[PDB]
């Protein structure tokens, strides 16, 4: 599926396999004044 | 699946392996002023 | 399903193998003034 | 500094503010065979 | 410094705000067979 | 400095801000056989 080898120093975020989803019916709300 | 071989040194987030999923409905709230 | 292999020396959050589901009706409350 | 307002529905892993640093000597091993 | 307003509905990894650093001296291994 | 207002419905990773440095000496080790 996902596979990942990752050698990092410094990193905000690291991340080695990831999955994100959404089945059926999602809303996602948004920015208003 | 997921797989993972991280080597990191400094992080602020590390993660392997993640998954994040609905199903049926979701709603998220948005922004409002 | 999920593996890793972590190695880190630093880290705000480490995390090896995660998993976040709803099933069904989820709702998620936003940000209002 | 780091400031965060986030909303989710399902994450495997979800942070809100994360800070990770290494001062003066970091080792990281790595993967051998 | 960092800010971040998010709304997600399904993310395998949701950050808001990350900071990671080395300082001095760091050193990560590789993968070797 | 950093800022994001992100409305995302489905992501494999969603980071909203981050920052990763290396200060000083930073060594990576790569990839061999």
């Amino acid at each position: 599926g996902l596979m990942a080898q990752m050698a990092t120093t410094a990193a905000g975020v690291a991340v080695g396999s990831a999955v994100g989803h959404t089945l059926g019916h999602a809303i996602t709300g948004g920015f208003s004044g």
